[PDB]
């Protein structure tokens, strides 16, 4: 087992391959569903134990609602372009259910017609909600592990406050956590920001963003969401309270999401040719011990020291896993391990048991380092840590050089056909977007190759006053990215 | 709000006021789905972070495993629901949201285990499944979705899974017992009863007094080489000889939940188990006149901070708009273990008054010693609870040696142990002739008890009067 195509050359099935390999993935019968094997599920677990203590230091409690909501209740508020991917119930068994009944695709309709009966003075807010749950989505663009998928994981908060002031610090505070599970767990940078009138979520007032970018094929991937929902929702489903005056006023709400997703986004960034490469804080193993022979007499010196240091990393609660099985060769075992992601190799052979030492390999940049076994411990637990830096700041240095600056259309193509986006000055004229999506997709002709607003940074360069937007002419607002996505 | 019914005159409107009352769960527009708000979530969070400290250490790895699953996969009939719609088309094949996991993934087991260095594989989902029941539901007890685990091994030898069986149904004791002060009952289920793909199922059976009904609390099956054979899941032995491998199947849902309120609810509203209320402690402020209102504020404040800093999460109920009546109602509604009253006599003494839940004990301690006064109460109502559920469970148990017995004991709300012989064929019979004689009035085997009262020399089965095997539990249930 090996990884048979170069992630720069054939990165889609690099991808396909890397995932089934590394033991992530099993593919299932219903196109666009994935079993998602220990390996996948234990980074699952690691961001959302993260995740779930940071929303209780802001006094989020974690709820259930239920999986099924009516055909009356889901379509209540209009259309408001979702309704060929709502999956039907409509039957138990083999008998018809009058009327048939939908799977959440998200939870709104479901928790907010119960939200009025739970909030009717200014006493009853903020009220905070959070759900870990499953939901349906049939999509009908291309379904991709992890990125992709018609079910998926993930977790949905919704909150109601008395004011606007302290909903929007409530929608960055969690915006700030996605950044942060990103970048301590996955060793993923991303780029915050608001999305165009274009693209943010119809109910939003602003809706905020997480943006990723795989250089590798040059494509932006949204990474997380969280929207100031203003009173937007508050009207269409009919949520007051009473203030200090008993005069009814609406809530300002936020809902918030992140999903498996981001676990493909950190497969695409840190993978390489070796296959999975992961971060120490999501991987279970954090070290795997390699016994070598070298036609040696004593296989059981070698086997007792190797179970020696699994003892003290383990003592340490440095988990670990010491590959003693006899049918494979060190070399199959050191590729085994590489293709799995294991963070640290140790190889214990006859010199190293007579040295009392052993050899230290990162699976990031491969260096190799021969150290003495007394202080394993200490080499591991730094080199954990490093491992991790290392990863974060590549994974930076290439998203920030996947960033063009540009100030005219004439720069934008160029740049798109270099796998880059284009940070560029715009007077966000909600009929330009689709203008620039046409004529990129045209262009991209010569060359989806459509590229759109990704999203308004909260980090803008300087603005020179006099600056024009790179696609209008007209004058330039603010500074917003653009590029092609999945 | 306050309870209308009382438990031991009409225990479903009392159930039904406490669940929706101490702000667990909210009714919904489909039957038998309800939600959970965060005081019933919380209880679930607490028993799976402990489930799964306690399965990790047994090398369980937890998963994740698709919700839906085809037709030709999949094949109880009725109770299955489909998918058949995405959007206005119709699906090519209809799917089905599982009622469980076992086609799901012993469908993929053959890939992954190829040789007994795979061994033994084992896998833990905590998820949701759908089971469209043809009975009215109950909340917790028997819901229409419902959220649980599920545990999936596969072992080289029967010894090995045995053991695992047994280990996982002690760990669902201590589930019930250490975190729910529910007492449960070891036992193993009859041959009608048992899962149909099982060798044997093992069980744990809880029982609620005020109605004498008896609740399958928890499942562990030694499932054999049955699975094995009919999907071909073998591994290469030692000695590259193909053998079987030795499942087992577990589960636990959020019907434990239910059995724990029913256990310690009573008039007043919930009854909690300490471990599993968000809030340890309620702190409620008293005042006389405006002038106290600080020094009280303060005192109070302290107290709070006190046990925040031992990791005691607690609240502190400075509302104005309420008066500390009201308060103590409220908080003894949302079963809070703990109300610390806080006065200004009580100021004048370094001293407050702390007020237990489950019996309403009250005592004055010194701010100095309060933390370590209510550590040590949050530990003793635990014990209370468990200790005397323990008891109605032991005084809800009717030892009988003929039928002639049985009805007077079941009319009492009480369940029968009673030697049988444990002929499949007794138990459809056994059940028609206790009915006849919204709930069923039927009894049915509950379980063949582990701990077995010794069987004297010649006994004669209690119904068919063939020998006696062994004492096995009978009752009414849900
Ligand atoms: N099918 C999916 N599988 C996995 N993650 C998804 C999927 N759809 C959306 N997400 C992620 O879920 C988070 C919440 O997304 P949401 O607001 O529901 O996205 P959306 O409106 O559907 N945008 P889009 O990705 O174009 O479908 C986003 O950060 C997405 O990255
Ligand atoms: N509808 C339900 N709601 C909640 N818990 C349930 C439900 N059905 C079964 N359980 C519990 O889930 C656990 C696993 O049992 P399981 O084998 O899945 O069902 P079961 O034994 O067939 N129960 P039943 O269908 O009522 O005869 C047991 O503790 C059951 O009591
Ligand atoms: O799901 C959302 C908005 C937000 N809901 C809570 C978590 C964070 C998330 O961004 C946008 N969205 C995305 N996909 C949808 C698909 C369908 Br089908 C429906 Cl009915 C509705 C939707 C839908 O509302
Ligand atoms: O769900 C079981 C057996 C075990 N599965 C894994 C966890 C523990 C549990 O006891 C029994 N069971 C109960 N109800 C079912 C309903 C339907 Br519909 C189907 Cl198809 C199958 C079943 C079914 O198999
Ligand atoms: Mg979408
Ligand atoms: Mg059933």
């Amino acid at each position: 087992m090996a990884i048979t195509s170069k992630k720069i050359e054939n990165f889609s099935d690099w991808y396909t391959q890397v995932i089934v390999k590394s033991e992530l993935i099993e593919y299932y019968d219903i196109s666009g569903c994935y079993i998602l094997r220990p390996a996948a599920y234990y980074i699952w677990e690691c961001v959302q134990a993260f995740f779930n203590k940071e929303i209780k230091k802001l006094n989020v409690e974690n709820s259930y609602f239920p999986l099924f909501v009516t055909k009356n209740k889901l379509e209540k508020e209009k259309n408001h372009g979702f309704s060929p991917e709502v999956a039907w119930v409509t039957k138990y068994g083999d008998s018809n259910l009058p009327e048939e009944i939908a799977i959440r695709p998200t939870s709104e309709t479901i928790m907010y017609s119960v939200f009025p009966k739970w909030i009717r003075s200014y006493r009853d807010l903020p009220l905070k909600l959070n759900q870990w749950n499953t939901v349906v989505r049939w999509e009908f663009k291309q379904p991709t592990p992890f990125i992709r998928t018609r079910e998926f994981l993930w977790q949905e908060g919704h909150t109601a406050h008395k004011n606007e002031e302290e909903a929007v610090k409530l929608v960055f505070d969690i915006l700030d956590l996605y950044r942060r599970w990103y970048e301590e767990y996955l060793a993923v940078p991303i780029i915050k920001g608001i999305k165009s009138e274009g693209e943010k979520f119809g109910g939003a007032n602003f809706t905020s963003t997480a943006e990723a970018f795989i250089s590798e094929n040059g494509r932006a991937i949204q990474a997380a969401t969280s929207h100031y929902l203003g009173t937007n929702f508050a009207k269409m489903f009919k949520i007051e309270f009473e203030d200090e005056n008993e005069v009814k006023q609406y809530v300002h709400q936020t809902s918030w999401g992140c999903t498996t997703r981001s676990i493909g986004i950190m497969i695409m960034t840190h993978g390489d040719d070796k296959g999975l490469v992961l971060p120490p804080n999501v991987s279970k193993y954090k070290v795997v011990i390699v016994p070598i022979f070298y036609k040696t007499t004593d296989e059981n010196a070698i086997h007792s020291y190797c179970k020696d240091i699994e003892k003290i990393l383990k003592n340490a609660q440095i988990n670990c896993v010491y590959d003693d099985r006899a049918s494979y060769s060190p070399g199959y075992k050191f590729n085994h391990w590489e293709l799995r992601g294991i963070p640290i190799r140790i190889e214990v052979g006859p010199k190293d048991l007579q040295n009392n030492s052993c050899v230290i390999v990162r699976r990031d940049n491969n260096e190799k380092c021969n150290v003495k076994k007394e202080s394993v411990l200490l080499e591991t637990q730094q080199m954990l840590v490093d491992i991790h830096k290392n990863l974060f700041l590549k994974a930076k240095k290439k998203l920030d050089d996947s960033i063009v600056q540009v100030t005219s259309f004439s720069e934008v193509m160029n740049a798109l056909n270099k796998k880059k986006m284009v940070l560029a000055p715009w007077c966000e004229d909600i009929a330009t977007e689709e203008e620039i999506k046409k004529e990129t997709q045209r262009l991209s002709l010569n060359q989806s190759g459509a590229m759109k607003p990704l999203c308004i940074p909260l980090d803008q360069p300087p603005m020179p006053p006099n600056m024009k937007c790179f696609w209008s002419g007209k004058p330039a607002k603010r500074w917003c990215l653009f590029g092609r996505s999945y």
